[PDB]
């Protein structure tokens, strides 16, 4: 296998299947289904009752097996109760596995001494760039490879049992057993497939309402649609003694073997010859989740292999209208907007939920599907991760992708009548183990990730409409948590410098991908008006620069004058120039070019220090959380943003070099356990990583900023980022692999980089990755399509634009585009600074070599 | 040079729970860090208390200073959600490594480290007083450490403790700001003999939640910072580190907040832009509301010196809510009979240690003036019981079980029901869930199997059976196996469980025998007599003499047919009955009781006996759920551990009782769990081995077997270790022992903490039968006579205890002496092996007394 094998003890790897705001279940390196969070919210060791898979193995005329199909757990056994019933954590596993992660597919390979099969598990969602339906489907395939290396023949069943998720509720006579409502599941053949439909009684509107599936296409099934419900664990013995005592499974006859509650569960106030309980009676008084198990039955012949293919679908179709999160609070928003929410209604229903209400919808689909959405999946896989970057870029890029499919990103069926119909994504800072980090799509947080301009930039458009057309004032004064897709009145909390211009940045970073003037034509006079703030509202004494108390990402205010902000204003002043002048805005490009020169000269003479850029402030100390002399690792974040914009240097390219230079220098750390923190801990012990700030040079305020010392995966990434448009390879590739080794399983899983929550939005700047080491620059206004790659020679690489997406490989004298998706029409192909090709157009399925001279 | 064996700092599972009695409890975690702060009268495994951590700044004279966390590092998952968080503060630099040696009560963590210019260990303990409830239930620790200085210059050395109170959590919500319904203090104090720090909290005195705690040296050296800046960030701990990293030297802070007025992402949406600063006061009212503060002893070190800075740390949640409030025993399981004095007792229980305690101070205070015999008392204790001969492995399972005893499973109240009169009550859960009390009620199925307080703490144990006796146990003899009224309320309406109801008569004949005290026999007697022959008139419906059909058990589901667990359990019952009638002139009933047990021992061996051994004689073993018929159950012999323990000796033919032994062990024991098939709960699995529920070695298992037969407890494995050691199957002894530890070895469980439903489970207390049963104890304190019998030869030496003294006891075949730790020992006989050593020993505390035995 191409990827790393992860072993089955690397406790904390969870693979996340699930797509763009569908919500999630993950594969351990056991194996084992585990985080199940499909209801809106993160759930991380939520456990599923009686979910698993197994396998009965008949060697004819040779003793039977039969094992869950889960690698040996491993680690702290002292759960409080002891495994608990449901998990069934008694019954035989297999020996080992080794988990082999191309994020969005994985491999599972199971290794045991004595199972006379060998077993592999390969499970993906869908993903198809570019389409981000087709990357929303609320569903994942299953599918077991089994071997017969044996040399007779072999009946295999390989049997998945499931429960359903919905209906929990706090504990109560509104929700006996912890369930609100009662649970059913039955057998189902229709829309081409087969299996089991799991539904619940909740009312259609209930924000707990959902529905989940386990379906296959094969004809060759056995099956219990219902597991015995008992007050004892009947059904899971019941289960085993049907599937092992011959591998193939019936119904129950009986779906309860309580006749009335007896003993313990005897009702005090029972009448002790009161009638016969029916069966439908006695199940009213039992637990409400419910078990099912589709299983596939084939003989394997010597030396044969066979699939065994399962998709597990879900449909949690209705939100809470609002984010009910921890920040903006109804006493922590201002008047001036008006509140739709009574007349909207207190549901909010998931995009995914048009195409797919319910869990069978979604299936059915993904199997009709199959061909065209695992091709599509697996070209990206290919292009991703077996072209020629570092494998450490390409672990990078591809693992965080996850982030962006994960609890911490949703997209809602037209929230508000104030953007119109259709999907708009909004999305949490991270995921809580439990609940949403950080609402509002935070804007400070959301300019450093790059993933979904670059995959699904409808997603980002969307977002960037409700900011400019629902949360930017007449003055141009830009909320960065936004409260007005709801239809609720905004959050009270003012601009910050980085969210509003990072955002002015990135409607730069949308138009340019997508070419739609309209799209820019819609938002332009908010978003003109954002960047005019900056310069009226944000240099108190005239002299270009942003100066005095500005909110940034950290959480505080920087005073006197410092590069984050200004580095940033000089990005989005040059991008105002392109998007101005391109509209015949000609006032505004003249006026914004005027500034732009202005303000690169004043960095140049204020801000630089002849090595790196820092804060000029007459005492560090006077206010708190300040830094001075320090080196900021972001002080360049306008430049990480430039680069990507096609900008190029926003100031002279050897100062620029100098100043990444000092921060890899000064802020790199190699190993960690002498670093003096009272921070939170994100890197730590003999790990390395980028702190935020560090003070080579002395000048460390008492109490600097408040995250200073910490270590933020999407600023390693960004700083990595610049150095590879810098030709800074080799370091911007040691912050990489360094980062990454935090997240190699060993303590933490590489499908899950954390700041404040799981799966953090600033870790999707590590799509840039992808940019600066194949410098491409897609420009859809001017549709030219331009690679310069950071390394020379041979290469290969994924590429995407707004109308299509594919591979690009270079070498000494051709280039050759091959198109997945979509199509290409371009102007002009451009080539280490030269022209590779005219008028070249392609469609998905072409491959086009052109030849350099 | 340490006697228990080095538990890794990588064994993230490990902790050594501080605290005793009733107090709650904090634990030390094997990097030495403090873990599972559970002092509110609930568990709290997985607690974190902010900003509560011991650290060092050594500078060494000419060098270079080191700062460090006095933890070694964390090595497992790092992924925590939001990362380590602030109060955490695990971002600051931690040694190498750590070594735990536990020898419970107490613990010695070594610390290594190559950079710090000193070598530090901790040791840790809350007294253990075997006989004083009172004294093994002090809501303090000793956390004393050790530095050397191993170098070539003087090394002036800072320990310091901070310390957050944890008092004051509330449900979200807007009356718990920052997720605290009340505020908390801190001050510096000096009065009582002792110096540190005061915390309190401005909840009222009898909210549930109330308590205080304190950090306190006897120390004169000292360096503080009484309490750190409140700050909207994490200002404190910042100024904190600065400060002791600085020059190993601590202030306090002038301001107590760095706020003027809330600003910025704080600001009040409603507040005025240019309002002015509010007071220091007025500011506080509106920041967090936990308080932390620095203690600090300060020495240095010549080259070779070693030097113990010593803490302790206390605290007090004096008041219950009256009530189990668990998961079982709800309003709607309420029996109308016995009324209800639930609103004419008031709505709190306060927790026994809280009436000679005011708060945390006066317990610190009293642990620190009376440490020397308090620490002698525990230090005799831990050697008695892990430096003699036992194998280490029966000591640690003696030994480390008492964690359960000290543990928020147990807890003892003061005065809860004016019907037992004044004074202090025990009570239990079966266990601990890491957040809550697991199945409340004194469980007597449950509570039956446990051993240690018996012999520890035997007050604790009688104040139980009178709950039962005088609460529990109606006009008819049917006894309730969870108790509610002690609390005041209605019994619970459920019906009685055969080993429940009859494993009590056991115990009451077992806490009798340890006393010696006839009025405390006679209070019970007419209910406990009443409760032995209900057996024999409502659970024998064919006139056999043996227990049949429908009888709830421990296994939570009902036997049927005739089976040992019940009529093996009732034999001994009987036994222990006419012992008691005898004794009290109930000269009639005991006569009855013993011909009925000769007659229930030879239909047991006439129906139950199956040629190897005893079994359950059903017509089908399909035709109701949870059955076993043919199996062989661990549990059949369980009334054979209770005779042994007893005195009571064989009730069944010895050959036969090993022969039943023999097959439990032949057949239910597992080296290891690859191969097993459970779809039960699992405390054992995978590498591992241990002593199944239950096996069907020949055959007739049923479809649905009882619901725990595949699993394994570790109560049962020590009640049928315990049997064979008193059968003379020492080997099988311990083999089962060694197994059953070694799952709790710190590799994957502490251990501190075996485990069934719940942590500290109330079960694993049966391993204090190790103990007798390897010693032969024999302690009649009605006959004043002492007698051993060690199940290996030669030379031996044990831990002993009876109602009046506690010591060791060390023998040959040459002499047998007594040494007395505590109290007295007045004894008419001591017997080795059935002779006379010796008549008319009489010794005090601190005595020792040398038989030669006749030749
Ligand atoms: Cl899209
Ligand atoms: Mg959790
Ligand atoms: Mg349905
Ligand atoms: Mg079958
Ligand atoms: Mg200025
Ligand atoms: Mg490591
Ligand atoms: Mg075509
Ligand atoms: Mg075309
Ligand atoms: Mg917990
Ligand atoms: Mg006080
Ligand atoms: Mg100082
Ligand atoms: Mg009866
Ligand atoms: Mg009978
Ligand atoms: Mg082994
Ligand atoms: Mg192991
Ligand atoms: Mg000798």
């Amino acid at each position: 296998r191409r990827a790393r094998r992860i072993p089955h003890t690397a406790e904390s790897v969870a693979f996340p299947l699930g797509g763009i705001g569908t919500g999630n279940v993950s594969l351990g390196a056991r194996g084992e289904l585990r985080d199940w969070e499909f209801e809106n919210l993160p759930d991380k060791g939520r456990l599923n009752p009686r979910s698993f898979f197994a396998i009965h193995a008949a060697p004819q005329g040779g003793p039977s097996a039969t094992r869950v199909l889960e690698a040996r757990s491993s680690g702290r056994h002292d759960r409080d109760a002891g495994y608990g019933f449901d998990e069934l954590a008694g019954l035989p596993r297999l020996d080992s596995a080794g988990l082999h992660g191309e994020y969005p597919v994985v491999d599972i390979d199971f290794t045991d001494a004595t199972l006379p099969v060998t077993v592999s598990l390969h499970a993906f969602t869908p993903l198809v760039p570019l389409d981000a339906d087709a990357s929303g489907i609320p569903a994942a395939v299953l599918r077991y490879r089994v071997v017969n290396p044996g040399d007779a023949p072999v009946t295999v069943t390989v049997v998945g049992s499931m429960s359903h998720t919905a209906g929990r509720g706090a504990p109560g006579p509104d929700a006996p057993w912890g369930m609100r409502g009662t649970q059913s599941v039955r057998w189902r053949e229709s829309d081409g497939i087969r299996g089991l439909d799991f539904d619940i009684d909740l009312d259609h509107d209930d924000p707990g309402y959902g529905t989940m599936s386990l379906t296959t296409t094969d004809s060759s099934t056995t099956v219990k649609p219902q597991w015995v419900t008992s007050y004892w664990p009947d059904g899971a013995r019941l289960f085993w003694n049907d599937l092992a005592d011959d591998g193939l499974l019936a119904p129950e006859a009986r779906l309860t073997l309580e006749d009335k509650p007896r003993g313990l569960f005897a009702e005090r106030d029972a009448d002790p010859d009161a009638p016969a309980l029916t069966e439908e009676q006695m199940l009213a008084k039992l637990p409400r989740v419910r078990t099912g198990s589709l299983g596939i039955v084939h003989t394997l012949a010597p030396g044969e292999e066979r699939d065994f293919e399962f998709v597990l679908a879900w449909s949690f179709p209705n939100r809470r209208r609002g984010w009910h999160g921890h920040i903006i609070f109804d006493d922590a928003l201002e008047d001036g907007a008006p509140d739709l929410r009574d007349e909207l209604g207190p549901i909010v229903r998931n995009h995914y939920a048009v195409r797919w209400p319910d869990a069978w919808a979604a299936a059915a689909q993904l199997h009709r599907d199959l061909p065209a959405l695992e091709g599509a999946t697996d070209a990206f896989v290919e292009e991703l991760y077996g072209g020629s970057l570092d494998p450490v870029l390409a672990d990078a890029v591809g693992a965080n992708i996850a982030a962006l499919r994960s609890t911490t990103c949703f997209v809602l069926e037209s929230p508000t009548p104030e953007l119109g119909d259709g999907p708009v994504f909004a999305a949490w800072e991270g995921s809580f183990d439990h609940g949403g980090s950080c609402e509002g799509t935070c804007t400070h947080v959301w300019s450093y990730a790059q993933t979904a301009a670059w995959l699904f930039p409808g997603l980002e458009r969307s977002a960037r409409r409700a900011e400019y057309l629902l949360e930017t004032d007449e003055s141009g004064a830009q909320k960065f948590r936004g409260n007005r897709i709801f239809g609720a009145p905004r959050w009270f909390i003012g601009p910050a410098v980085d969210g509003q211009l990072g955002t002015f940045l990135r409607l730069h970073r949308e138009w340019r991908f997508c070419g739609d003037d309209e799209f820019l034509r819609e938002l332009w006079p908010a978003a003109a008006r954002t960047l005019d703030y900056a310069a009226r509202e944000w240099d108190h004494d005239g002299d270009g620069l942003l100066d005095g108390e500005m909110h940034n990402t950290y959480d505080i205010e920087f005073h006197g004058v410092e590069p984050l902000s200004n580095i940033i204003h000089l990005a989005a002043l040059r991008a105002g120039v392109r998007m101005a002048g391109h509209l015949g805005d000609t006032a505004r490009a003249q006026e914004w070019a005027l500034r732009a020169d202005h303000v690169a000269a004043a960095i140049e003479g204020v801000l630089w220090n002849g090595e790196y850029y820092r804060q000029v402030i007459d005492d560090v100390d006077a206010h708190r959380y300040q830094y001075g002399d320090g080196v900021l690792s972001d002080q360049l974040l306008g430049q990480f943003h430039a680069f990507l914009g096609g900008l190029g240097y926003l100031l002279p390219e050897a100062h620029v070099r100098s100043a990444l230079d000092a921060i890899v220098q000064h802020n790199h750390r190699g190993d960690l356990r002498d670093h003096e923190s009272t921070q939170r801990v994100y890197a730590l012990n003999d790990e390395g990583g980028l702190l935020l700030a560090s003070w080579p040079e002395g000048g460390r305020p008492a109490l600097p900023f408040v995250y200073a010392d910490e270590v933020w995966t999407g600023i390693e990434h960004q700083v990595a980022v610049s150095l590879l448009f810098a030709g800074r390879y080799d370091d911007a590739l040691r912050i990489e692999r360094t980062l990454r080794a935090r997240y190699d399983g060993a303590h933490r899983s590489p499908w899950n980089e954390i700041e404040c929550g799981n799966h953090y939005a600033r870790s999707l700047a590590s799509w840039g990755l992808l940019i600066g080491a194949s410098g491409a620059q897609w420009d859809a206004g001017a549709r030219t399509l331009s690679f310069d790659p950071v390394l020379p020679g041979d290469a290969r690489f994924l590429f995407t634009t707004a109308t299509g997406w594919g591979g690009v490989e270079i070498g000494d004298d051709v280039i050759t585009l091959r198109l997945h998706g979509g199509a290409l029409d371009l102007d002009e192909l451009r080539l280490r600074g030269e022209v590779a090709g005219r008028g070249i157009h392609l469609d998905a399925g072409e491959t086009r070599t052109l030849t350099l001279t």
